[PDB]
Parts: C-alpha cells; sequence; structure tokens
C-alpha cells in the first residue's frame, strides 16, 4: 500500500506528504512530535467517540419503540427525562470565552458559508468581506425587470438609474443628512474633519457626524467617502468620468458595502471528500487561505483610508475565516488503524484544520485572527456530553500543536434535536470556547423528521418552515444565548437562504432574522452577502438584543411539538407533487455528488426555483419520504415511478457537463441513480437519518469504477 506507519496509524501517503511539505513548514512544530500525537489523541479519544455514537443509538431505539405503543405529551417529556434525553437545565452563567475578534464579538452583519474544496469560490467569499451595491441591485431581481428596465446584453440605464436611486434611498434612511436627501447631492468635501455633502442651494452635513468614518483622495476633492452605521462600513465611491458616474448627479461611481463579515470555509455539509485525495484538496485551499497566497484569482489587500480628522488607516480587505469540521459520526480511509479501521474524520479535521489554522496567526508574505483565535465550527452535535467530547478533542490538539489552551473556539450548531432542547446545558460545556450558535434549520428539520420517524406521517417538506416546533426552536436559540450573556461576547446566528436567484424576496423576507435579535444570518453567495447587509442598517441587533434580554418565549412541550399531519391533510395531487418535488431535488443533487464530487449545486425545484442543495437539504427530501413510505402515504411504485420521471429532467438540467453520465434510460446502471434510490429506501435505517454513509459509500463506488 502507499501508506506510512505511524504507531498504530497507517496514513495515506498522500495526507503524509502534504502535512510534512506543505502544513508543517513554518509553524516549529517537529513532525515527529506531530505524527506522535496524532497517533495518542486517537488512540485515546477513540473509545469515546464510539461510545457517543452507540448513545445515540440506544436513546432513538427507546424513542422508536416508545410510540410503537400505540399524543399525551406530558408522558412523552417524562419519558425523554427518564431516557436521559431530556436533561436538567443547569443555573444561570455567563460565558466566559476569551480572545475574540471584533467581527464576532460586536459586529452583526452577514455570514457567508462556502465549499472549501472549491479554490475559486472559497476566495470570492473571503474576498466577499466588501462587494459593489450596484452590481448586486442591477445583476438581481431586486430591482424588477419591468417594461424598460430589463437587463440587456449591454449597460441598460433606465434600470441603472432605478439601481442609483435605491441606493440613495438606502444612504438617506442609514446615514442621514442634517438636511436634504442623498438623491440631491451634487459633491462631497471634507471641511475641518467634518463631511460636507453639497446640494443644489445649499450645503449640510450628517445629522450624526461620528457616522463620518473617513475618505479617500484629497479633501477638497475626494475619491471616496467612508461612512459607517451600526458598526458597518459603507463606501461612496466618486468618479465623474466612470460610465456611472457620468450620468451621476455628484459624479457617483458606486456604494460598496461591507458584507461579509466572516465567512465559513466548509469541509463538511457543502463538499464532497470520500478520501484522503479529496481531503488533502481541501486542506490545501484551507492551507493557502490561511498563509493568504492561495490563487486559483487572489486574496485582497487590505483597503486604506484618510481618518476624518487626518491620519491614514487600514480596514481588513478579507472577510474573517472559520473553518467548519465535519461532525461525530464518519470516518475515512485517509488513515486506518492496524486492524484495517478507519479513522473517525472528526478527530482528523480538528488535528489538521487546526494545524493550518496556525499559519492564519501570522503575517503573509494578513492575519485572520489578531486576538489568536482559530474559530472551528462544529456540526451535528447531539447534547452536552458530545459537546463536552469536543471540547476534550480541541483540548488535546492544542498540547499537540503547542497552542495556549482555549485557542481553537467553537461555533457551536444547533441543528440537532437533542442539542435544541438541553441548548443551555451545550453551551455551558462549552462556557470558554464558544464563540457562536446558530440555528442550522435545514439538518434540525432533518433530525425532528427521523427522531420521530415512528411517530406518523409528517407534515410535508414546504410546512415544516412553519410549524410550532421550529418557530420555538428558533426563538429558544435566542433565548439562550442572550440569557448566557452572548451579547458583545459571541454571535447568535440564523440559517441559510436556499433560493439562489429570488433576491427581492430575500431583501424582503431575510430581514426578519436581525429583527429576531441574530447578530448573524448564512448567505450562499458575496451578492446575497450585499444584498443581506442592507437588513443590518436597518435593524439596530445591539438593541434589539437587549430588548430582548431575560425573555423566555419558548416552553419545553412547544420545542417537543412534533410534527404530524392531520387526518387527511392532502389530495392526490398534492402528494404526487411532494413526491415529484422531493425526488427532483434528491436526484439534481446526488448525481453530482456521486458522479463528480460536488458536494453543493443549485438544482431547480418543480416549480423551477433554483436552490442551493446541500446534505441537509438531502437528509430533508429523504428523510421525508421515508416517513411517508414507512407510513403508507405512498407506495414504493410512487417512489420508483418519480424517480424515473425527473431522472431524465435532471439529465437534461445537465446536459452540457462534459463529465456528466446520463441515468436515463438505463437507470440502475448509474451508481448515482442507485445512490438516490437508497437514500430513500433505506432512509429509516441510516443513523439519525444521516445521508453521509450512503453518499461516501456510492462515491467511493464510483470512483473505483471509473479506474477500470
Ligand atoms: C451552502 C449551503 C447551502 C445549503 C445549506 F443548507 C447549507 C447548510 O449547511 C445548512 C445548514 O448547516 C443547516 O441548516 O443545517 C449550506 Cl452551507
Ligand atoms: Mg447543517
Ligand atoms: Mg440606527
Ligand atoms: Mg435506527
Amino acid at each position: 500500500t502507499d501508506r506510512v506507519s505511524v504507531g498504530n496509524l497507517r496514513i495515506a501517503r498522500v495526507l503524509y506528504d502534504f502535512v510534512n511539505n506543505e502544513a508543517l513548514p513554518g509553524t516549529d512544530i517537529d513532525p515527529d512530535s506531530f505524527w506522535a500525537g496524532v497517533d495518542k489523541v486517537v488512540a485515546d479519544l477513540t473509545p469515546q467517540n464510539q461510545a457517543l455514537l452507540n448513545a445515540r443509538d440506544e436513546l432513538q431505539a427507546q424513542i422508536d419503540k416508545w410510540h410503537r405503543r400505540r399524543i399525551d405529551m406530558d408522558a412523552y417529556r417524562q419519558f425523554l427525562t427518564e431516557i436521559g434525553y431530556l436533561l436538567p437545565e443547569p443555573d444561570d452563567f455567563t460565558i466566559t470565552t476569551s480572545g475574540v475578534d471584533a467581527e464576532i464579538t460586536t459586529t452583526a452583519g452577514p455570514q457567508l458559508v462556502v465549499p472549501v474544496l472549491n479554490a475559486r469560490f472559497a476566495l470570492n467569499a473571503a474576498n466577499a468581506r466588501w462587494g459593489s451595491l450596484y452590481d448586486a441591485l442591477y445583476g438581481t431581481d431586486v430591482i424588477p425587470e419591468t417594461d424598460g428596465a430589463e437587463k440587456g446584453p449591454t449597460y441598460n440605464k433606465v434600470r441603472g438609474d432605478k439601481v442609483i436611486a435605491y441606493a440613495r434611498k438606502f444612504l438617506d434612511d442609514s446615514v442621514p443628512l442634517s438636511s436634504g436627501s442623498f438623491g440631491d447631492a451634487t459633491g462631497f468635501t471634507v471641511q475641518d474633519g467634518q463631511l460636507v455633502v453639497a446640494l443644489p442651494d445649499k450645503s449640510t452635513g450628517l445629522a450624526n457626524p461620528g457616522q463620518f468614518a473617513g475618505y479617500t483622495g484629497a479633501a477638497e476633492s475626494p475619491t471616496s467617502v467612508l461612512l459607517i452605521n451600526h458598526g458597518l462600513h459603507i463606501e461612496i465611491l466618486i468618479d465623474p468620468e466612470s460610465q456611472v458616474g457620468t450620468t451621476d448627479r455628484a459624479g457617483v461611481k458606486d456604494v460598496i458595502l461591507e458584507s461579509a463579515i466572516t465567512t465559513i470555509m466548509d469541509f463538511e455539509d457543502s463538499v464532497a471528500a470520500v478520501d484522503a485525495a479529496d481531503k488533502v484538496l481541501g486542506y490545501r485551499n484551507w492551507l493557502g487561505l490561511n498563509k493568504g497566497d492561495l490563487a486559483a484569482r487572489v486574496l485582497n489587500r487590505d483597503r486604506n483610508y484618510t481618518a476624518p480628522g487626518g491620519g491614514q488607516f487600514t480596514l481588513p480587505g478579507r472577510s474573517l475565516m472559520f473553518v467548519r469540521n465535519v461532525g461525530h459520526l464518519m470516518t475515512n480511509d485517509a488513515i486506518v488503524d492496524t486492524d484495517g479501521s478507519e479513522v473517525f474524520e472528526g478527530i482528523m479535521d480538528a488535528l489538521f484544520t487546526g494545524l493550518i489554522a496556525i499559519h492564519g496567526l501570522k503575517a503573509s508574505d494578513l492575519i485572520n485572527s489578531r486576538t489568536g483565535s482559530i474559530y472551528i465550527v462544529k456540526p451535528k452535535m447531539h447534547g452536552p456530553a458530545e459537546v463536552a467530547f469536543t471540547c476534550e478533542l480541541f483540548s488535546r490538539v492544542e498540547d499537540v500543536l503547542g497552542l495556549p489552551q482555549n485557542t481553537m473556539k467553537i461555533g457551536i450548531m444547533d441543528e440537532e434535536r437533542r442539542t435544541t432542547v438541553n441548548l443551555k446545558a451545550c453551551i455551558k460545556a462549552a462556557a470558554d470556547r464558544v464563540v457562536f450558535i446558530n440555528t442550522g434549520f435545514l439538518d434540525r428539520t432533518g433530525d425532528e423528521i427521523h427522531t420521530s420517524m415512528e411517530a406518523g406521517p409528517m407534515v410535508r417538506k414546504g410546512t415544516m418552515k412553519s410549524q410550532p416546533w421550529i418557530l420555538a426552536y428558533e426563538d429558544h436559540n435566542v433565548d439562550a444565548g442572550l440569557a448566557a450573556g452572548f451579547s458583545g461576547r459571541a454571535q447568535v446566528g440564523k440559517g441559510m437562504w436556499t433560493m439562489t436567484e429570488l433576491m427581492a424576496d430575500m431583501v424582503e423576507t431575510k430581514i426578519a432574522q436581525p429583527r429576531a435579535g441574530a447578530s448573524t444570518a448564512w448567505v450562499p453567495s458575496p451578492t446575497a452577502a450585499t444584498l443581506h447587509a442592507l437588513h443590518y442598517h436597518q435593524v439596530d441587533v445591539a438593541a434589539v438584543q437587549q430588548g430582548l434580554a431575560g425573555k423566555r418565549r419558548a416552553t419545553i412541550e412547544q420545542l417537543l411539538t412534533i410534527p404530524l399531519a392531520k387526518e387527511l391533510a392532502w389530495a392526490p395531487d398534492e402528494i404526487r407533487e411532494e413526491v415529484d418535488n422531493n425526488c427532483q431535488s434528491i436526484l439534481g443533487y446526488v448525481v453530482r455528488w456521486v458522479d463528480q464530487g460536488v458536494g453543493a449545486s443549485k438544482v431547480p425545484d418543480i416549480h423551477d426555483v433554483a436552490l442551493m442543495e446541500d446534505r441537509a437539504t438531502l437528509r430533508i427530501s429523504s428523510q421525508l419520504l421515508a416517513n411517508w413510505l414507512r407510513h403508507g402515504v405512498i407506495t414504493s411504485a410512487d417512489v420508483r415511478a418519480s424517480l424515473e420521471r425527473m431522472a431524465p429532467l435532471v439529465d437534461r438540467q445537465n446536459a452540457g457537463d462534459v463529465a456528466y453520465r446520463p441515468m436515463a434510460p438505463n437507470f440502475d446502471d448509474s451508481i448515482a441513480f442507485l445512490a438516490a434510490q437508497e437514500l430513500i429506501l433505506s432512509g429509516a435505517q441510516q443513523p439519525n437519518g444521516y445521508t453521509e454513509p450512503i453518499l461516501h459509500r456510492r462515491r467511493r463506488e464510483f470512483k473505483a469504477r471509473a479506474a477500470e
């Protein structure tokens, strides 16, 4: 084999080399010490990791059995308490996490999430700290393409005028003038450290002069004006000779928004990595990001400004980077033990993404965390014992890397039921590591379906978004964060907007999240980060949070309200739509996962809306159908017929891609098609409804076949 023996471990050579040749150089960690550390940490922690998965299994078994005889909430709740699922609430406390950067403790704004395996996308995400508001308005449906204002091959001035007026209005609302409207500005100057805006008849300053943050060029004719509102920067670019500037009353070329404040470079649900070669591609991108030399094009430099009073200063040109490790479940043959057993991938991720993140603590030839923290999102944890395990894992990794204890900070996904109901105790277990909690509502829906699989038929996938359990889950998450002192200390975050082309709807709708006191929320693209930033200028999240302090808005009974469908909820046409819709989203995602190793794709649904799909959306679609099949809402022939009906549609959607292999008409010769079918027909048997076991197995099967 092409493997390296270190103690009880046999490491894939490609990984061994990457680490020694790329990762370690620059850290002052002795490769021998490092690799002995890995060996020791894997040996020491594997048994507990396994004991934690066995616990999940024991609890799920008891819940399945409970439902199988034959809904009284008192009885159910007492049952969960007995089996140790629902634990006592601990006493009130405040988190003590220290050494966290401002982007996290203080600044409320969008949080962008991107697959680390795609270098181009990850570079765009890192650079998304700043984004053009004009581009985001012009290029999306936020400005409707009504008669006259449609996008063409060239610049539509009528449309550009609409974009300009939208932004003027945004300016009036965020940084108001003492008198008049930005809409009437004829120019800008800096006089005695204050911003002066020329109107046709008079001149005026800002209603709040402190919102003036700096400028570029000469004070007497600046090339830009930097402002600030709710801790977020806005930069007005001034160039009267530019395409847009020429048409503007004040020569304004663009409005730039501080957009993606933080970014999550994702190793988990948005990527497909099933072996060492895949993991190294990812690790190598994460490395390039932390050393600042990743190029595919390049990472942006910081931005230079002149303070209003006079001095020179700099603002970060890049988003503060988190890394999302995989969770406690999967193994990966990147490392196997002497018996040939695969090593836990979560343990590996901590060691390797942690090692790599050390580079982001030093200057590149610039520094991710100026305060000396490494920020790791840990997904899919079930309850506070699993949180304590991750804390212990990070502690041992810190020892191996020779980092101070508590350098490795954790972002907690609240996306499993047993975490939701024990949320306070989960935060407590990580009281000195936590830098965010976040409602991963898609995985959480998946877990909701799977946990109560045996209870009865669930409501339709779309209906889930408005069910009592989920509304209480969202409020409870904010309540718990605030009560543990998150305000000024840690992010309270909410979930992803998946409809990538429906920006007008996002701008209208997603404002609900900061209005709920979330200091951040997930977006799938730089464009959507710039647009979601608008919401943070409209809502003073700090003030919302202080207004919510000490409120308890969700009860345990609400949280435990199982989304069962009522008697006779659906007509045959409604059931057919749901099945077609779920099969098409599943097929669309899985075919690119299994055949091309693409972990995140835009897949248009049955209504032709483009959805950004990843494993969590897959978990829902597959679990929901598995539930309907388990309870006789639909037959196995309904499932089959639907898969066979949507497959050619999916083939058509991919008809370009040179690397695409049609699934139709020889379905059963397609490894991707069979993966899709297995996800549904075996869904009920997957641990907590997880999709990884099947995706990994089939993706590996496909690679192996391609090599013959
Ligand atoms: C890029 C992307 C697209 C869709 C998603 F659902 C996600 C999440 O990964 C969601 C999530 O954790 C949760 O809701 O469970 C991503 Cl990143
Ligand atoms: Mg998730
Ligand atoms: Mg305000
Ligand atoms: Mg089971």
